[PDB]
């Protein structure tokens, strides 16, 4: 797996967020920062997803999150109009969301209102980043991948990237052996956390945690997700699950078997009443088989040089 590793990491390298664009982005969360704290002292903006945990790609959307505990929503939103920002304002029964895209850098971020789940599992993704060196270039590759491949869509039948995100970390902690990482999540040495009445504690004490028995390549890595997925997972019997020891469960054991679409079955490692694959239809879920059964075929292809470029050419929409 030599070469594949090395066109690994030259794509890697192509794909992953730049410094300079990290620091813009950082520089925007500040500006935002101030037209909060001007209009709330109390109130926190604070940033989660991709961007936080480190594992984001070049021109990437921004996802924050303003921390209360009540019209301060719409207040905040006239002042970012007011301060130059171009954006809408949204609320769906009681859960408001800003949609900003301008101003001096090109915008395209999103600000939610107490999602303190979310900051919780990107506390999670930071932990495990921090953890391997392997994560951060895999989950980049596997998110190129899904996105090239068209399975990026949930509002299209398919699954979101926080999905993946999770297909790649399960692979990692309870199918591959060595395993690359442990549970955190079900270390004896984590402690209970309610938070919106889900339980958000893992084992965060990182300089204790031994290194990884598992010294595979990060070609190898990932030539096994892809295996797995393609042949091994079988989505209309098992659930993927950070809250078993042995990452086994049945859809049976979980309920999970007739929100209320269970295709494919993606628990949520702290949001556990959460499929995070509800978005993914029938049909979708035949794309990501697909998809990921051609990714396999052309890794252990026997034709010299192999094609690897055509991992990430781009599917038909
Ligand atoms: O089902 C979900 C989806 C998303 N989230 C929360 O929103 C964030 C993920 O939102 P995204 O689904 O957009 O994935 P991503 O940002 O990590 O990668 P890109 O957009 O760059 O393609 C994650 O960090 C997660 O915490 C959930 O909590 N549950």
């Amino acid at each position: 797996h030599k070469e594949f590793t090395k066109f690994c990491y030259e794509v890697y390298n192509e794909i992953k967020i730049s410094d300079k664009e990290f620091k813009e982005k950082r520089a925007a969360l500040d500006t935002l920062r101030l037209c909060l704290k001007r209009i709330s002292p109390d109130a926190e903006l604070v940033a989660f997803g991709s961007l936080e945990s480190g594992l984001a790609l070049k021109n990437s959307d921004m996802d924050l999150c303003v921390l209360m505990d009540d019209t301060i929503a719409l207040q905040f939103y006239e002042e970012l109009i007011a301060e130059g920002f171009e954006g809408k304002f949204l609320q769906r029964a009681r859960i408001p969301i800003i949609k900003l895209t301008s101003d001096g850098a090109s915008f395209q971020c999103d600000i939610g209102f107490n999602n303190r789940l979310a900051i919780h599992n990107t506390l999670l993704l930071s932990s495990y980043t921090k953890l391997d060196a392997r994560l951060k270039p895999m989950v980049l590759l596997v998110k190129h991948w899904a996105k090239r491949k068209q399975i990026n869509s949930p509002y299209f039948g398919t699954l979101s990237s926080y999905g993946y995100v999770l297909m790649v970390l399960y692979y990692l902690i309870h199918v591959i052996k060595p395993p690359v990482f442990p549970n955190l999540l079900l270390s004896p040495l984590k402690q209970e956390k309610i938070v919106d009445g889900f339980d958000v504690g893992f084992d965060d004490k990182l300089e204790d945690i031994p290194p990884s028995q598992n010294y595979s390549s990060l070609g190898s890595l990932l030539h096994g997700f892809f295996r797995f997925y393609a042949y091994k997972f079988e989505p209309r019997e098992k659930v993927v699950t950070f809250r078993r020891p042995d990452g086994y469960l049945t859809k049976q054991e979980k309920g999970w078997t007739s929100k209320d679409r269970y295709i494919l079955a993606i628990e949520d490692p702290f949001e556990i009443s959460h499929n995070v694959g509800r978005t993914v239809s029938s049909s979708g879920l035949y794309r990501i088989r697909g998809e990921f059964m051609a990714a396999s075929r052309l890794l252990n292809s026997r034709s010299y040089p192999i094609p690897y470029d055509s991992l990430f050419e781009e599917a038909p929409i």
